[PDB]
This record gives structure tokens, C-alpha cells and sequence, in this order.
């Protein structure tokens, strides 16, 4: 129907290649994955088989969900994608990669993780303000990880680079249970209202 | 050597003119290194800042822009060139291999996106060319110290993080990118 968001069955995840330097991260992933699954949406992701890349897959596909990496021929010919996926795309390089993972998503979220998982997430943030997407994007703040990064885009914010109006659409929850429940419900703002 | 670098920064003009002035001192500062501009091809904010100051001082500028953004009113129409492409990613492509060397100044979420790609691709040795932070009255500063807590938190290799340019004074910043070698 017109007036519903579309409902989530694909949620895109971007996260590390490294575990990182808490066991928590680990387990917080591990969780996202359960309560994705008992809410039947199923994985996109980058497909890694190491670091936070690999445990999110591993824990939903043992969670039985589905799980579709989509990854490049560099990163395929170097031998790093995962081997028991439900779908593995291999595609020529990291553009359509990213732009494969945000078509085949509806809505996304980013865990831990560093540069690369930076360069993700701000772009399917600036194709939501460009209107390119309506899917949301949340941050899962696993013990304030992304607490730096939010002071980061208030201070944007405040030197007039960012429109709050953006900003607090973005999705940001430490509990999964939480985080999935505001992707579900949530609808983007009304272009007709922005300040 | 460094011919034409390319900036990314933001479609608006910021609450403050600091902005407006650090990017045409940049601009006058790269021209006289011979240093062309290569950008995303915009009038607005500090974008049509930095084009305009590149042509001023005796400069040239090429522009790299999607058909969408073009239909919305947001090109510059005199540019030295302005290559006209489907798509951001295409636009992307064609930003990176017109550069020799990308700068930052400041931006919200569309400078932090072209920003991180580049700096991503960098520590995949898709390119050995200087990544740099044009860091205006501390602009940067926050994101800094993310970084920092990532690099601390085990998400990013230290010795990468360390290669990244930060300068406040432009004569500093195109010097370090002048004289830097790879990670």
C-alpha cells in the first residue's frame, strides 16, 4: 500500500574485516543476527569470511537465515569470499559492489568498523538526502562506538554543513531488538517540511 | 609531481565566512604551485567558492557532474571543462583519475563520503596518491579523534591513519602533499 513504508526483508550490513579489540563486538553482531532472523529479514553484506564481516554471516546463517555476499573479482581472485553463502554475486569492482549491496537492501545498517565501513555508510546516507534511496540507515551504537562519530556530525551540523533535519533521521540504538523495530517503522521525512 | 588535485568540500557555505576565505587562499595557493582544480563541478557553496577562486587567480578548473545534478541548477557553466556523466559512482571514477592528490575542506555528509572512499582506496593500494585534510579552524578535529578511537578500538591500521595529511595552513598542506610517500 501507498501510505506503508515498504517492509523490511533484506537488511544491509556494513561492518569490519577485523574482529576489532573487544570480545563484545562479537557477540553484539551475533545478536543483531538472531533478532534479524526471528523477524524473518534475511543478510546482505560485503562477503567477507574474517573479522565482524564473517561473524554477522556465520550467525545468520546458523540462526537459519540467508545470507548474499556480493564481493569483487579482486577480492575473489585474492581468495576472500565466503564459500557457504546463500548467494555469492562477484562483480568487477568496489562501485557496483556498493551499489549492488544498497539495491539489494532495504534498509542499513552499520556495526563496527573502520574506514571501509565508513566509506559505506556515508554514502547510502548522502543517496537518503539526495532522494537516489528511501531505505533507512541506522548505526548499532555497540558500547558508544559511534558516540565520536555523532559528535562529529553535531559539530557539522552546528557549522551549517549538515541540516539537522538529516541528521536526526539517523536511526541510532545500541539494542537490537530497539534498532530493528525503528527500521521497521520508520518513514522518511517530508521534503516539504526540511529546516 | 602534482598537477591537477582534486577537492572535495561542501555544497553549502557553512554558518561561518572562515569557509569562504580558506578555500579561495587554498585556491590561490595551489595556482601558484601550477596545480589545477579537479571537482564535482558546482556553483553552490564552497564548491562555486573554490571554482571561482581557481579561475580568478589564473587557474583552471574541470568539473565532473551527473546528469541529475546538472537538471537540478547546480552546475558551474564557466568552468575550463565540465564533463557531464551518468552516475556518482562514474563521477567518482573520473574525480580519482584526474587527480594526483585529494583535499578535503570542509563539508557534511557528501564531502565525508568522496573523503572515505578515497582514503579506503588508499589503504587497498587501488592508488598510491596523498589523501588530505584541510583543517580550518579545527574543522577536523572531531573526526579526527573518531579515527583515533577506531585506530584505538582495533578497526584501523595505525600506520595507515598516520599517512593522513592534516593541516591548517595551506602552504604547509600542499607541501606535505608535495613530499609524501605511500603507507
Amino acid at each position: 500500500s501507498l501510505f506503508d513504508a515498504p517492509t523490511l526483508q533484506r537488511v544491509t550490513v556494513f561492518t569490519g574485516s577485523a574482529l576489532g579489540s573487544s570480545s563484545l563486538y562479537t557477540q553484539a553482531a551475533q545478536t543483531l543476527a538472531k533478532t534479524a532472523v526471528d523477524r524473518g529479514i534475511d543478510l546482505v553484506y560485503g562477503g567477507g569470511k574474517v573479522g565482524l564481516m564473517g561473524i554477522v554471516a556465520d550467525a545468520f546463517l546458523e540462526s537459519g537465515g540467508e545470507a548474499f555476499g556480493v564481493i569483487t573479482e579482486s577480492l575473489m581472485k585474492g581468495e576472500l569470499g565466503h564459500e557457504k553463502l546463500t548467494e555469492l554475486e562477484i562483480v568487477p569492482d568496489m562501485h557496483i559492489r556498493k551499489r549492488r549491496m544498497a539495491e539489494l537492501g532495504d534498509g542499513f545498517i552499520a556495526m563496527p568498523g573502520g574506514a571501509g565501513t565508513l566509506e559505506e555508510l556515508f554514502e547510502v546516507w548522502t543517496w537518503q538526502q539526495l532522494g537516489i534511496h528511501q531505505k533507512p540507515v541506522a548505526l548499532y551504537d555497540v558500547d558508544g562506538f559511534w558516540q565520536p562519530l555523532l559528535e562529529m556530525l553535531e559539530q557539522m551540523t552546528q557549522r551549517g554543513f549538515i541540516k539537522r533535519d538529516f541528521f536526526e533521521c539517523l536511526i541510532v540504538e545500541s539494542d537490537p531488538h530497539a534498532l530493528l523495530k525503528a527500521m521497521q517503522t520508520w518513514t522518511p521525512p517530508a521534503p516539504k517540511w526540511l529546516e
